[PDB]
């Protein structure tokens, strides 16, 4: 679980959106795992506008931050799970790091910002959905 606080949005994995959530809809976005709605109370976070691809992510099942060397947001294949049928995955950024059911939402950043959160992992994999490009957010 975990959810981003810019401005008067709120940025969560789709997947685990809440009646809330999709109550306030401002928008979102299946093939990348996103929805984001509105709020009442300013947010505390900032978004990074940069191209880095190392950062520092939360992982909730080791109650630990890990360093990590990501990948560019890219097309990737995710297999079938409750939530969606086998697809692609936009947006998307992998890199080595432990990562189980149960750690989507934690924050990746780097030293400019928040840069996403966690969507995917298994077998020493964990992937995130990139929020770089969602320029909206700061406006
Ligand atoms: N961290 C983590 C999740 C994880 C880690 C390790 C193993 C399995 C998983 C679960 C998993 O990858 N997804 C289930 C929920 C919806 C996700 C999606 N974006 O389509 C895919
Ligand atoms: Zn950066």
């Amino acid at each position: 679980s975990g959810a981003i606080y810019v401005g008067n949005y709120r940025v969560v994995n789709r997947h685990l959106a809440t009646h809330n959530d999709w109550a306030n809809l401002v928008w979102e976005d299946s093939s990348r795992d996103l929805l984001v709605s509105s709020t009442t109370a300013q947010g505390c976070d900032t978004i990074a506008r940069c191209d880095c691809q190392t950062g520092v992510y939360y992982c909730s099942s080791r109650r630990k931050h890990y360093p990590v060397s990501f990948s560019k947001p890219s097309l990737i294949f995710v297999e079938a799970s409750e939530y969606y049928p086998a697809r692609y995955q936009s947006h998307l950024m992998l890199a080595v790091g432990h990562s189980e059911p149960g750690d989507c939402g934690g924050i990746l950043r780097c030293q400019h910002g928040v840069v996403g959160i966690v969507s995917t992992g298994g077998n020493g994999l964990v992937g995130f959905a990139d929020v770089r490009d969602l320029l909206w957010l700061d406006e």
